[PDB]
């Protein structure tokens, strides 16, 4: 699986469970095209990012619904979301691993690429 | 100052020098209109940065040019840019700082929302 | 796996291997006891820590020797090492998780407790 | 001043305010002997932790009370201190910031080493 996102929850000390995820990948126009979606699993995980789909080199866009979850929480997030954008597969295809710890005024990303 | 910016070298241990910031707020045709823009001093910080009377009520954009940073360094950064978008003003006016901790893969963001 | 380490370096974007790690419960007469100890695999992991019954309720302390890792990649580090104390299991035993991001001049820690 | 001490509250969007910090130096025969102490204010800071004519060369130990901070919030959090560890001051005078940010389940640390 060489796109994973992967959420926690740095308030309850948990996997932030349903978050929304949309990647998206910049078009040769400049503007960004749909690539994939999804919902975060008991373990804040999302998978298959790339299935049916080409995973190219490409500049990518992982975009995470962190309003949207902190607010069906009773809580109001200062970010309307987490944006990361990052090159894939520029000096050969790569396995990533999207991290973001989350709080309501606060995140982190970290990316793992490993060479398969 | 309403709006500040700050941010933070996690590798070297001191403040990210001359990092490029490019604020945009959003315009009612729903795209992102330039707003004020700067480069952080040698605290780390950049201060003045509201365009005139123009810091209004409005979801904005704060981008910093993190990759710039590394590369001029030598470092090879996962990411293009981090950008952190939030609602601005919508209770009443607070005065904002966005810190923002940077390693070449991975980075960290916070407001702290204070109040005039 | 009831107690897990894992260890990842912000700087290269990779797992982070070989990182020496101890823990230690503390006593009845409030002094530190050596409980595990191991080294971050391949995956930035280590694992078969505690041996579920094997761990009780109690404080721990997991010590990572972030110094050695960085100074055996020829980085000179500011902390001596990052220390996570925790109150372990005091309710209905459930799993920790104790993950921790790492560059030279900070580190983050993150506990991820599931309901087993 | 030679060593100050910042803390930020994930969660609030807001310095922490009141934090108990507790600062040691290892002794002759390496054990944790008190060397100053304090509560962060109003901007989370702590200020006037000590004298340049007196911050020796030495291992630090910065401990900062979270547990606390959290329970008078009435939040239970996951660890019992956050202890920030280094050697200070070994190829001479500089000033050090510590900061922190907290999360309940999560926290994370930067040394901000700047010269005389």
């Amino acid at each position: 699986c060489p796109l994973m996102v992967k959420v926690l929850d740095a308030v309850r000390g948990s996997p932030a469970i349903n978050v929304a995820v949309h990647v998206f990948r910049k078009a040769a126009d400049d503007t960004w095209e749909p690539f994939a979606s999804g919902k975060t699993s008991e373990s804040g995980e999302l998978h298959g990012l790339t299935a049916e789909e080409e995973f190219v080199e490409g500049i990518y866009k992982v975009e995470i619904d962190t309003k949207s979850y902190w607010k069906a929480l009773g809580i109001s997030p200062f970010h309307e979301h987490a944006e990361v954008v990052f090159t894939a597969n520029d000096s050969g295809p790569r396995r990533y691993t999207i991290a973001a710890l989350l709080s309501p005024y606060s995140y982190s990303t970290t990316a793992v690429v490993t060479n398969p």
